[PDB]
């Protein structure tokens, strides 16, 4: 129980499950924006070329 004091972190199993949700769609949504936005690079290099 010191270490968990120590740990200091919450984690209550609501939590636990609401924040990794929260975190892992974060986390595919921005994977996604970096292929938009690598996608868009593209069609600009294209439009150049």
């Amino acid at each position: 129980l010191q270490e968990m004091k120590d740990i200091g972190v919450q984690a209550d199993a609501n939590a636990e499950m609401r924040a990794r949700e929260r975190r892992d769609r974060l986390h595919e949504a921005l994977s996604v924006n970096r292929s938009r936005v690598n996608q868009l690079e593209k069609q600009i290099a294209f439009c150049e070329a």
